[PDB]
């Protein structure tokens, strides 16, 4: 059961040349394709009804279609939509030519303040969009967030993502397993949007120390120190850093930081924060130098 070489809307009339292979995240298989009128290029996730055989796999596939097509930000994904054969599912999202903060982090290790400030500038505005939207990503990881080809950041994957119905509302299950879990989770006695502040703590530990908080050789020992709020900050990092980071990885998920405050804090409002990085950014730290010599 392979995939076509053209992918037809039958809908909108638009067709599709499936382009480069790009990877396969989770059930999908990822293209390069470009529409064949424009020749506007997008990332098309091609996922086979015959891993879709369950009711339940279907129903999270149509849940993470609908909460993404409804979302419209500079720092999430494009959505610009969806079709369907007998055999496939088809998404057409935005193409991010820079990849992920997760290839980033494998080359970089650890960033210098004002890129990690940067980037969690915009995952922070981003998340802020979903929440304002009633939405709670859920798995917000370096993997899901992606790069455009001017290293902006588009948060992605909203194959976990649920969605707020009622004021207070406390959910009690995730048919998932995010990478930066919070210990609500774990201890799985309820949860809502404070696990999305969790993982940007996680994250901005990541990108300033250049490894994880609560990494071990077995997930379910990394489990077990988050339960007990098992991390340490390095000395070299700064106070005001170090302090953000400690506000967001609190196990009382009420003492957390909501997502409108972040950016208020001390690590932004008084650190530079560059307008724009440069692609060698990408391999090389900057020093962000006042003059060219
Ligand atoms: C041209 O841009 C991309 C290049 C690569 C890329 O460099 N792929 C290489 C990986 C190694 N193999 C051997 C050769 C191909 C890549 F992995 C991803 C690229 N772009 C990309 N844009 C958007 C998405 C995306 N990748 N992901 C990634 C995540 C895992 C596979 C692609 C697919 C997606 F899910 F559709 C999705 O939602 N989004 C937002
Ligand atoms: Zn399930």
């Amino acid at each position: 059961k392979e995939i076509p070489e053209v992918l037809v809307d039958p809908r909108s009339r638009r067709r599709y040349v499936r382009g480069r292979f790009l990877g396969k995240g989770g059930f999908a298989k990822c293209f390069e394709i470009s529409d064949a009128d424009t020749k506007e290029v997008f990332a098309g996730k091609i996922v086979p009804k015959s891993l879709l055989l369950k009711p339940h796999q279907r129903e999270k596939m149509s849940m993470e279609i609908s909460i993404h097509r409804s979302l419209a930000h500079q720092h999430v994904v494009g959505f610009h939509g969806f079709f369907e054969d007998n055999d496939f599912v088809f998404v057409v999202l935005e193409l991010c030519r820079r990849r992920s903060l997760l290839e980033l982090h494998k080359r970089r290790k650890a960033l210098t303040e004002p890129e990690a400030r940067y980037y969690l500038r915009q995952i922070v505005l981003g998340c802020q969009y979903l929440h304002r939207n009633r939405v709670i990503h859920r798995d917000l990881k370096l993997g899901n967030l992606f790069l455009n080809e001017d290293l902006e950041v588009k948060i992605g994957d909203f194959g976990l993502a649920t969605k707020v119905e009622y004021d207070g509302e406390r959910k009690k299950v995730l048919c998932g397993t995010p990478n930066y879990i919070a210990p609500e989770v774990l201890s799985k006695k309820g949860h809502s949007f404070e696990v999305d502040v969790w993982s940007i703590g996680c994250i901005m530990y990541t990108l300033l120390v250049g490894k994880p908080p609560f990494e071990t050789s077995c997930l379910k020992e990394t489990y077990l120190r988050i339960k007990k709020n098992e991390y340490s900050i390095p000395k070299h990092i700064n106070p005001v850093a170090a302090s953000l980071i400690q506000k967001m990885l609190q196990t009382d998920p009420t003492a957390r930081p909501t997502i409108n405050e972040l950016l208020n804090d001390e690590f932004f409002t008084s650190g530079y924060i560059p307008a724009r990085l440069p692609i060698t950014c990408l391999t090389i730290p900057p020093r962000f130098s006042i003059a060219p010599s």
